């Protein structure tokens, strides 16, 4: 069944696309209409590398909500 839910590989593309702004505040939501994600480096892996980042447990992630999609 599909899942309605984001999927990693999407976060992760959108992690790549948000990098230099990436910080320990949220970042904007990936959308602007819909639903997508909000990314922030958790606040105690402040001190790491970019190149050390675990996905799973250095990166916190939101579901984000705008305003429905128009046609
Ligand atoms: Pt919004």
């Amino acid at each position: 069944y599909v899942e309605f839910e984001p999927s990693d590989k999407h976060i992760k593309e959108y992690l790549n696309k948000i990098q230099n702004s990436l910080s320990t505040e949220w970042s904007p939501c990936s959308v602007t209409c819909g639903n997508g994600i909000q990314v922030r480096i958790k606040p105690g892996s402040a001190n790491k590398p970019k190149d050390e980042l675990d996905y799973a447990n250095d990166i916190e992630k939101k579901i984000c909500k705008m305003e429905k999609c128009p046609h």
